[PDB]
């Protein structure tokens, strides 16, 4: 069959009708029945007085005579009444009185006689909200008054009963609780509980109240206005005049019965507490060492103050965002840095949240005897008016006040002229942070007391099934970088000061290996140009040796003594780095350049044009081969750090493992590691190319370059360059490779040549260099020294023999692209450290990297073929 | 200064020590005076009545006179005794009487006489547990008594007092709950409650203990005996002797009285309620329907059976791993797959459990006639005894019991001798799964009713400290593969039945391509090769198909009628795609053999050694461009999966949006889609690559086919091929490029010169091709057809004459790496989408397929020009 029925919700049910729970249905009441008070049942109808009731929601009663309309307190019996019958028939009388019906065995009495208590003489008594019997009233009113009556010359407020001629803080209190931006409402919890917690703290010693007004000076935010005269103003008031009982353990701001809850009344006091050592513990990281965990505990008072408990805060206190068990203790741990993020509802924090409650955070250590001990965290609230000038919020630390209470969820003190109707302001904390700051010199993980900087939100309350909250928390370590600014600067300015001298050579052996002794304007922009080169590197190598630094230093370190920087660190960092990537482009877009508008010639008969076709393809295949397989090198660089888990070396945490299993705690990355490890292996598989690639192409695949030298000599072909305008490569003559370098007077002849054309002038140049070669030119060969061939320079200037240098390493590779794949192995590691570092995605800065080669390996592959069109025949 | 104090608890304070609110240290308590019960101050010692005590700690008493030794029960008095002392000095008197030291006032007496409370006529009364006042007795007892008494005739088990003469179950119950494997323990709470609870739901009708026998058979694992006598089998006997009163709506399991536990005694019941229709509603995914969400409720009972409430499901019940409220609220969401998992600790399933709440799921739906109505969900428990057999975990479901109640937690039932000390076991439900099955032919999205298949687990407890306990959840929605496997079987079929006249005219021309008309053995190989070939591409035809359907159908549809397939469905359509992959790799590795193999010539002067190393050279690095700029395609497709946001179309929800924001939650992927996308993506960024590569090149960047067919123009060389045994290629004669058949006669003399070796052998050869080809052999020139071209065949065998075919479409193109791109084309994909199904990682997904392209391109021209050294000079 099908299983189906009506759905009944109990709170429909008729006013006769009852919700059964078996059957899920409204049921009738029956005979002269009605609804319970919650609707799971029936209990019947005035003036009658119920017979039988088991556990069963049938019941049985009868109207009892009329002779004794009335019924007792419970509906078993029923008796005569000395007065009127009530609404509900339970035969009250006038206020001050307790109704008697039983007696003191318990019999009835069917005549109902109501006493008065007696509460006013050696035994006081009252009656105790139900009317049955007579209950002791308040000791503050037998105390003040003589028995509980609390007349006009004494005062009745809150609850208690305060004598006149005491001290008593007569002064017009304002209960306005301080709101957002520019809002203010008379909440009615400080206007009902505000001057009865004062007096009952300060004439008495009733320490719960003093506590239920330390939690009314921080629902309303701290905000001392020192002018007028509300909940902080009359906290400092009770401060000031209960100077005889001096001071608690030795703090001068902790009253004898107060609670502590300002760091001093005045503005000095942050660095004096934020910079004082006071912590004996020696935090590490792995080894024998076994202090990972900061030990955290704290007191949480009720609104009326209580004190329900000390608590340590793993577990997830005052963090109000719902996640494992595991993450939640991990935002503990001494290293990783926690940062959390979630978006609550208004509703669940309505329903979790009746009331606030106030905690008091605490760091616990050990002292010197074995003792242990407890120090204080102070908490800068950001929301701390002083005078109406927000003070917590600036940058110097001067201007601070330091507090010490915090709550999370305020849903009381926003209630508007009834204490029990609901809200229109709720006031959540939604940014908390734990800052650790470790002392400057050490050897041991000393630290700096904690800090708290909590900030408070004051979202209405229109819809409570939207406008979801914000919430937040973040645990951020950190350190005073003296060391490394002066250091970084000194190695950088003396690494500039070197590359100097660098530039200065490369620039004069540019100027000797032109025919043009005069440095006019084009030498100051060439040294410039070779200058840009030559300084991209420092910056590059200072980068890559300061993110190498952070990564060994702090991955693997016994006892902490350094912690990874923050943003601003990171972007000094990013400013130092930018650079290097800008000066190195402007050098490989300068290489590219000179490299594309070179001078090339081929002679025919040296040592038909079916013949010349064939070298001059082979040279124009030969342009591009990099010495490195650059799309493996790029692919196995996105590898490593993706699949194999090296980019969690890169995790601001404090274990260097790999494939962090995924119950764990996944902490943020730094973009100061994440260059580190991505500019190491990259380098690391650099290095590896070469020797493998190399030794095993020379051992046994073909070298494209060894076979082009060979290759001239199975055809008899020479090739003629010209570098700059002097400078040039080898004839194949005697084939050997060598470096030419031409006299001024002979270049005076080769230029005279460039005015049926191509065959007409195609011929009288190979017929002249044939002529050359072959021997009033008269080149001469000569060899390098070993001081030469690091300078890269010459020492004997052409003028009137064009030398010859003989170079067996194949020197004319400095100009198609394969001996100068250094700029291009950096150049191609700049891109995608840059990539990734504006956007941080890794498929992105290596999809990047392989799209930028193309496109300059496909620039020069054709206008450098183009120009070779001009240059030579057709 | 320092802001730092011992660390102090209040529960280490001495006993004449109390603990400070606003010092938190100990203080004593001072004169005559001792902590309190809880520790925050002190109440002063036997013996002593206290004068005055207001809100402090500080209190005053004093020893009040010795001819009244005794104290009142409030400490405010002292007064004379009746008896002796107590230990507390509170002046007691024996077990049934009220201390009666007020009066009816509350002035006091200074004697404290003690009278007898009734309890024994027309007015019962009984101590209250604190020895003040009289109060009444239970229903019960002044019900089957007389007067409270429930002597020996009578029973009193549980608190109540049954009469004897009645109906009542008298057998020697069994308080044992069934164990994990083989263990049980008596445990105290089934002992105490459970034969007084059915005496109670049978003999009254109070229905609180009719629930709270119904929770007794749940706590113990719904195992019905049918020859022992527990829990459940005490429910069995209540339901089958109060048939009297006969069904509560029209449900025949359902008694009128206790609750809907059962679906029936017997096993049979399965099918004919899991498979049902009875729910109009209509769910849908976007449009103008508006159901997207199943609409959940259930009736959570306390464990004494109080019906605590009804609620939604939405919001975390049932559900007892943390998360953020949006997750937890899309798990019902119609479509999204939801699978979660977490890791509990002991400790904090124990703090937020105390005990057990149970619930009944509904499912909420509209009648007809706009009233709203519920439908039941059945729970297969899996660990339901029947017969000491496990039922509901097996295969058949004809063997299955259905429940109806469940839990999450029970650290009640587990409890040794004392009912207040600890559990030894606590069950907790380790792995709930909710299942939605769709009628089989729908135009709307009608379900059968879903199915809670919770399983329980009996975590022991022997550190309360560890052994965190792994629990789960999940939703899964399903459907019934009626035409998907018949039409899938069709079109294979009809296919495969296509695909065998490919093979058969492919057979054919390699027959008719080489002088042997006989089947001998190599044909049947053959055949079978290109059969393998052949069928690749269907299978491949297939899985492609099926994939985009169900990507198309399931992502973007109005009213649901298709759901996706489960793991099972999953598995078929892989084992369908490994047969894909195999076959053609099979064919691709037989391409390359068949291609490595070759023979080729060069001919000197047809229309000296320093020309043929250029055109030999020039065709060796012209056999592996593939027409589609491998890398290039390879990256493109790890982009867009990955970055641009592809790969989220394959979750398994109901949104085909990109790019989800992570608030959101983010649904498991499903292996049947991951190869829509990815083959999807891959063919249409291929059908790019063609378009738009060749005919930019052809318009202007380089063709390096028809570079070759020139160059060897400008260099009068021709290129001779030879492909199977009588097959082969152009001449450059009359440059044009056309294909040869060449005569049986000719290649018996071509191979009788296959015997100073190489000039004095390659030179006959050169003289011969330049004789054969410049004119007894007599070669003559044709044409092909229009029919010819699509056949791949020949229809003229050459027998006298050895034809020429003239094809101006490059058609020597089909052995160098080019022509059959479209196998590499596709080899290459599945090669991805099968590393990618193994392991779902998509980086190394496309790290498999560059590396493999790389190892066979190398393999290409390696052994390749290997081989033509051999066949030509050198």
């Amino acid at each position: 069959q099908t299983f189906s029925f009506p759905f009944q919700q109990p709170e429909k049910c008729d006013n006769n009708q009852y919700f059964d729970i078996s059957a899920l249905s409204c049921v009738p009441c029956g005979a002269n029945q009605r609804q319970d008070a919650r609707g799971t049942s029936c209990v019947c109808l005035p003036g009658f007085q119920m017979i039988s009731n088991n556990g069963g929601p049938a019941i049985i009663c009868k109207k009892c005579p009329e002779n004794m309309k009335g019924v007792t307190e419970d509906g078993w019996n029923c008796i005569s009444c000395p007065s009127d019958l009530t609404a509900e028939g339970k035969c009250h009388c006038p206020i001050g009185h307790i109704l008697v019906e039983r007696d003191i065995n318990g019999t009835l009495l069917s005549q109902a006689t109501c006493e008065l208590c007696d509460g006013n003489e050696n035994s006081f008594m009252v009656v105790n909200a139900l009317g049955d019997r007579c209950v002791r009233c308040e000791p503050t009113f037998v105390n003040t008054s003589r028995s509980c009556a609390c007349s006009e010359p004494n005062i009745l407020t809150g609850g208690l009963c305060f004598s006149s001629t005491g001290n008593f803080p007569l002064r017009r209190i304002s209960a306005a609780r301080y709101g957002e931006v520019g809002m203010s409402l008379t909440s009615e919890w400080f206007a009902k509980y505000l001057q009865s917690s004062a007096a009952a703290c300060w004439v008495y010693a009733n320490l719960t109240s003093c506590q239920a007004l330390g939690n009314m000076c921080v629902m309303n935010m701290n905000s001392y206005d020192f002018a007028t005269f509300d909940a902080c103003g009359l906290f400092q008031f009770i401060f000031e005049n209960t100077a005889g009982l001096s001071t608690v353990h030795s703090i001068s701001f902790w009253r004898q019965n107060l609670p502590w809850l300002f760091y001093g009344d005045q503005l000095g006091l942050a660095p004096q507490v934020l910079s004082s050592t006071s912590l004996p513990t020696n935090f590490s990281f792995k080894g024998e060492n076994q202090n990972t965990k900061l030990k955290f505990v704290a007191a949480s008072y009720d609104i009326r103050g209580n004190f329900l408990k000390w608590q340590t805060l793993e577990g997830g206190v005052l963090q109000l965002c719902p996640d494992t068990e595991t993450r939640l203790n991990a935002a503990y741990s001494f290293g990783t840095t926690y940062q959390q993020n979630c978006e609550i509802p208004i509703s669940k924090i309505l329903i979790d949240f009746p009331t606030p409650i106030f905690y008091d955070v605490y760091l616990e250590y050990t002292d010197e005897n074995q003792h242990q001990y407890i120090l204080a965290v102070p908490v800068l609230n950001l929301n701390l008016q002083h005078n109406k000038i927000f003070v917590n919020q600036d940058s110097n630390s001067g201007k601070w006040l330091l507090t010490r209470r915090i709550f999370l969820v305020d849903a009381v003190s926003g209630r508007e002229n009834d204490l029990g109707t609901q809200p229109r302001v709720i006031r959540v904390a939604t940014q908390i942070s734990l800052s650790v700051h470790l002392v400057p010199n050490t050897i041991n993980g000393n630290i700096y007391p904690p800090l708290i900087t909590i900030a408070y939100s004051d979202i209405d309350i229109k819809d409570a099934n939207s406008q979801s909250v914000k919430v937040s928390f973040s645990v951020t370590y950190e350190m005073d970088h003296g060391e490394a600014h002066v250091q970084t600067d000194i190695a950088l300015g003396v690494l500039g000061g070197l590359a100097v001298l660098a530039s200065l050579l490369k620039t004069a052996g540019w100027k000797r290996r032109i025919g043009s002794p005069m440095i006019d304007l084009q030498t100051v922009v060439k040294f410039l140009v070779y200058y840009a080169g030559d300084l991209a590197n420092v910056f590059f190598i200072i980068t890559v040796g300061t993110g190498l630094y952070w990564l060994i230093f702090f991955k693997a370190q016994k006892s902490v003594s350094v912690l990874l920087p923050m943003p601003i660190q990171e972007e000094r960092f990013v400013t130092y780095v930018g650079c290097a990537f800008a000066l190195k482009a402007l050098q490989f877009l300068h290489k590219l350049i000179s490299q594309i508008t070179i001078d090339v010639f081929f002679i025919d008969w040296e040592r038909s044009i079916w013949r010349t076709y064939f070298v001059a393809n082979e040279w124009n295949e030969i342009q591009t081969v990099r010495k490195i397989n650059s799309l493996f090198q790029v692919l196995t660089v996105l590898f490593f750090l993706e699949v194999v888990g090296f980019k969690n070396l890169a995790l601001m945490d404090s274990s260097s493992s790999l494939s962090r299993n995924p119950p764990s705690y996944i902490a943020p990355y730094s973009c100061i590691l994440r260059y580190a490890v991505s500019a190491a292996l990259w380098l690391a598989i650099g290095i590896i190319q070469v020797v493998f690639f190399a030794v095993f192409y020379e051992r046994f695949i073909e070298d494209k370059i060894r076979q082009f030298v060979d290759l001239c000599s199975m055809s008899n072909i020479s090739v003629f360059l010209l570098s700059h305008k002097c400078f040039g490569y080898y004839i194949h003559g005697r084939g050997q490779t060598f470096e030419i370098a031409i006299s001024n007077q002979m270049r005076q002849h080769y230029d005279r040549i460039h005015e049926e054309q191509s065959i007409k002038a195609y011929h009288m140049m190979n017929k002249f260099l044939g002529s050359f070669i072959d021997h009033e030119m008269d080149y001469f060969i000569k060899d390098k020294l070993l001081l030469e061939r690091i300078l890269g320079m010459e020492f004997m200037e052409p003028m009137e023999k064009s030398i010859f240098y003989n170079d067996e390493g194949y020197s004319f590779s400095s100009v198609l692209y394969y001996g100068n794949e250094a700029t291009l192995l950096i150049f191609d590691l700049l891109f995608f450290c840059v990539v990734d570092l504006a956007c941080q995605n890794f498929i992105l800065a290596s999809f990047l990297t392989y799209l930028q080669q193309e496109i300059f390996r496909y620039i020069r592959n054709t206008v450098g073929q183009k120009n070779l069109a001009s240059k030579t025949l057709v």
